[PDB]
C-alpha cells in the first residue's frame, strides 16, 4: 500500500493474508472473505500451474501480521480457466477452507455487488493489504494493515493512460474489459497486495468492485493501478460460492 | 544458452549483443543483424514503453564480452504497436544504427525466410547467445558467445505441454500462432539471449525462423522454449527495412 | 539463538535490544539492564568509531521484536578505551538512559558478578536473544526472545579447539583471558545476539558471566562461543555504574 | 583500486591473481611473484584455516581478468603462525608453485627490500589490483588492472589519524609496527587488492615495500590503507624464498 495509512482494527473485517510454507508460513498475497467458507483472490497469486494445498494457509483478519498467527488450512484452489497472466485477464480464483468460519463484528463476508452495479469514475474506494509501502519498498515490522483511498477511473482512460510513452498502438487493448481501474501518482496498491479487495460504499453497504491484479510499478505517473472486475465474474463466482 | 558449446569465431556473424548504460554498457539482450543499417530483436527487450535512445548501444559480434567493445549509437527503435508482452504476442522489434556497417566474414547480415517457410519438426536449428547458462546460473566471465542445438516440435504440441500441470483450460491457446517452439530439458536459451537469433539451415543456407522470446524458466519439464514466428512478420519488417 | 526454545515471558527481565535508525528502528544488537540508567552490551555493537547518538535507542524487554515498542533515547555511549576489534578484546560497552527506567517483575536489572566468580565447566548457564537461529538464518517473524543452556568450557580448552584446523601456532593465544567460552555444536549464540546476556544460576541467584561478543560462524565444529568475561571488567564498570 | 587507471600493459610484470575453485575460477584476492616459484600475499587471504589446495589456482600478469587465463596450480600455502587476524598483524603468507615460471620482459618477479631499508613518509608508491573501484563497487568487465600513486605516511601518524572520530584510547595501538601506510581520500587500494603489493621506486628499481592487508572502508577520512610492512618479515620469507 503506498499512500494512506494504518488501519483501524474495527475496519476491513473481511480481508485476509494468504501464507506458503517455508522456514515460516509467509504472506505472499491478500484475499478476502465473500462466504463463510471461502475466500476470493487473484489467480496469478496461486496460478497457472498447479499447487500444494497442503503448501497453502489462510489467515483472517489480523491487525499485525504474524503475530497472532491462527492458520486456517484450505481444501479446494479453484483458478479460473481462462487465465493464464494478468495482462491477458481473467485474474481471479477462489480458495474454499476446510471449516466456515464463526463470523463476527471482528471478522466477517465482505458483499459482492450486484451484476447491475457499475461504480462510477470518480467514486471513492477503498483498497487493503500487507504489501510493499513503494517500489521494491517493504511494509517494516510490525507488519500493519494498511488502507488507502483510491479513485475509480473510467476503463477506457486507463488503458489510455498505459498507451502514453508507450509504443504500443492506441487501438490495442492494454486494460481490458474484464479490468478495473483506480489510484493515482500518489496512492496505489503495491506487490504483496495482490489478490486483496478493492471496496467501495454504495447506498451506504461495503462491495467488493475488484482484486488488486497487475499494474506497471505502483502509483507510477500514468500507470493507474489495475483491478479484476468483480461484477465481470458474479457468474463464475456463484457457480460455486452459494447465494 | 542451456546444455551448448562455446562457439567458433567463423560462426554466426550476425549475432549483436545490445547494450545498456550504466556504471558500464552492460548487455541485456541479444540481437541480429539483417541489414548493414538494421537490428532485429524482441520488443520486450526495448518496450513496451519509450526509452532514452542516448542510453542504448548496440555492439556487432564479439568472441567474448567487453574485452573488444566497439560500441555503436542507434538512431531509432522501431516495436511492433501490437506488442505489450511477451506472453500475448508480437514480440519483435527493430533498431536502426546511426550509420550502415561494413560488412565481411566476420560479420554480415542473416537472411531473413520467404513467407511461406515453416520450418517442421526434424529440421535441427541453432539458437545463440550471452545468456544464463541455466536457471539463475549467469554466463561466466571471459563471457563467451554460445550456442545449442534445439529440436523443434509444432505449436500445438507445445501448447498442450504448457497446459501439463497448469490450470489453464486446454482450450486456452498459450503458445499462439505467430510463435514459434524449440528446445528440451537439456537444450534451450535462458534470460540473457531474448530477443537473439534462432537460425534453421534450409537450401545450404542460414534463415532465422525465430527471435527468442519467452519460455516458463529455461529447459525445464513440457515447457520449451517460444521463439517469435519471423515469417509472420515479415510485410512489417519490409515497412522499414529494404528488400 | 541457535538449538534453543521460545522464552517465557516471565524470564529474563534484564534482557534489551538495540535499535539504529533508517526505514523503521531495526534491532542490531543486544543488551542487559544493570541500572535504571545503565545498559551493558558488546563494544562492537557501538564501535570502534564514535556514532551520532540520536540514531539510536533502545527497547526495554518484549516478548516479540517490534510488536509492542516503547524505545527509550540515549544520552551517553561508553566504550572500553581498549577495544578495536573483538578478537583483540574488551570487547565491552556502556549505555545511560537519558531517563530512569521504573522496575518491575518483567522488567529489572541483572546482578554483576563478585569479581572472584568463576563460572566453571559444569554450571548452569543460558544466553538469550533475537539473533540467528543458524548461520545466515534470521529468527522469523514474529521474532520471538530465544533462549538456550550452553555448556560452558575452560578456556585453554577452547583455544585449544580453535587452534585445530588452523594455520596459526598452537603457543599463540586465541580465546584470551578476559573472554569466556560457551556452547557447542547445538548450542550456541549466532549473528544479532551480539551485546546480550550470558547468565549463570550461582546459588539461587542470577550473575552475567559475560556478554555475546563473537565466535566463527555459530555452532561450528571446534568453534566454540566466546563472551566477553564480565569478572574481568568489573572496575571499569563502576566508575560510570554506582554500585 | 580507487582514484587510479588501468595500468600500462608493460608495467607490474609481477602482478598475479589468486583463483578459488566454484562455477569458475573467480579472482578473491591478489600477489605478487617475488621468486620464479613463489608467491607472496596476505595470509587472510587464505587463512587462518587451512585449506585446500585442489580449490586453489594462480594467473600472472593479465590485462584483463579472465580473458587470457591460464591457471597455474600451488603445491604449498604457508601461513605465517602469529597470523590469527589482520588487525592484530602478521597478516602475510606464501604460496609456492608446483612448476617455476619462466620469467621474460613480461613477466618476472619483484624484487624485496633489504632489511634496512626505510621507505620514507612521502615516499612516491603505487599499488596495483582489481580490486574494486570504490566502497561496494566491483571493478567492471572486461576487468582491466588499475593502478593508483598512493603516499607512504609515518606510522604513527596513521595510528593517530585511526584514534580520530575513535573510542580507542590514544595510547592504545591500531596500525602496529609490522603494518605500514599508504593513500588518502582520493587513492587507496580496496576489497580484491587484497594481498597485492605496494612498490616503490628506490634509487632506480622496484621493491615491494607492502602487501594490501586492511583498513576501514576504502579512501575513508582519517582510515588510510594499512599494509603488512615487507622488511619486518625478511627473515620469515628468506626461511623458504632463496636469494
Ligand atoms: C501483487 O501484489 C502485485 C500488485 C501490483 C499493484 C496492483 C495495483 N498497482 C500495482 N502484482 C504483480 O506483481 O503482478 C504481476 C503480474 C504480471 C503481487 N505480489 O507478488 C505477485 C507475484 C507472486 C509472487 C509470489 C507468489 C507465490 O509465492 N505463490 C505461492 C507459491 C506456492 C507454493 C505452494 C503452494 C501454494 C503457493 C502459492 C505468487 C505470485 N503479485
Ligand atoms: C530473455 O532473455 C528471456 C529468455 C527466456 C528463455 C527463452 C527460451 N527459454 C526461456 N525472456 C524473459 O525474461 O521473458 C520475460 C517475459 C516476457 C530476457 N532476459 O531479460 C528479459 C527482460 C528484460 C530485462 C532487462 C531489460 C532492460 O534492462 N532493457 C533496457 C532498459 C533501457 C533503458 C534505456 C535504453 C535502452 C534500454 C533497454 C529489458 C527486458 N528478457
Ligand atoms: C553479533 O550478534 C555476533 C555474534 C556471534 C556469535 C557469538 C557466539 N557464537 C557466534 N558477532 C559478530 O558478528 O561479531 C563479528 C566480529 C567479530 C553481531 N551481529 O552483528 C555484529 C556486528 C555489528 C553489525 C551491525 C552494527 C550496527 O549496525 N550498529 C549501529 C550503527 C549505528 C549508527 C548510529 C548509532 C548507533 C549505531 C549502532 C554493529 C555491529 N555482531
Ligand atoms: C582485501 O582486498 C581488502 C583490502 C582492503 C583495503 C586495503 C587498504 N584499503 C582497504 N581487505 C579486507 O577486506 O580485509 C578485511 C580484514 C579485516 C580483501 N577482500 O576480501 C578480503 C577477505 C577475503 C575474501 C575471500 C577470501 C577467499 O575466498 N579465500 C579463498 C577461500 C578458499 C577455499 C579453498 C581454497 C582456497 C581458498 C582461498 C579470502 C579473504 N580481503
Amino acid at each position: 500500500i503506498v499512500g494512506g495509512q494504518e488501519a483501524p482494527r474495527s475496519k476491513w473485517p473481511w480481508q485476509v493474508s494468504l501464507r506458503v510454507h517455508g522456514p515460516y508460513w509467509m504472506h505472499f498475497c491478500g484475499g478476502s472473505l465473500i462466504h463463510p467458507q471461502w475466500v476470493l483472490t487473484a489467480a496469478h497469486c496461486v496460478g497457472p500451474d498447479v499447487k500444494d494445498l497442503a503448501a497453502l494457509r489462510v489467515q483472517l483478519r489480523e491487525q499485525h501480521l504474524y503475530y497472532q498467527d491462527q492458520l486456517l488450512p484450505v481444501s479446494r484452489i479453484i483458478v479460473h480457466p481462462q487465465f493464464y497472466t494478468a495482462q491477458i485477464g481473467a485474474d481471479i480464483a477462489l480458495l474454499e477452507l476446510e471449516e466456515p468460519v464463526k463470523v463476527s463484528s471482528h471478522v466477517h463476508t465482505v458483499t459482492l455487488p450486484p451484476a447491475s452495479e457499475t461504480f462510477p469514475p470518480g467514486m471513492p474506494c477503498w483498497v487493503t493489504g500487507w504489501g510493499d509501502v513503494d517500489n521494491d519498498e517493504r511494509l517494516p515490522p510490525p507488519f500493519p494493515l494498511k488502507q488507502v483511498k483510491v479513485p475509480i477511473m473510467e476503463n477506457h482512460i486507463c488503458d489510455a493512460k498505459y498507451h502514453l510513452g508507450a509504443y504500443t498502438g492506441d487501438d490495442v487493448r492494454i486494460v481490458r474489459d474484464d479490468m478495473l481501474c483506480a489510484g493515482n501518482t500518489r496512492r496505489d496498491s503495491c506487490q504483496g497486495d495482490s489478490g486483496g479487495p478493492l471496496v467501495c460504499k454504495v447506498n451506504g453497504t461495503w462491495l467488493q468492485a475488484g482484486v488488486v491484479s497487475w499494474g506497471e510499478g505502483c502509483a507510477q505517473p500514468n500507470r493507474p493501478g489495475i483491478y479484476t472486475r468483480v461484477t465481470y465474474y458474479l457468474d463464475w463466482i456463484h457457480h460455486y460460492v452459494p447465494k
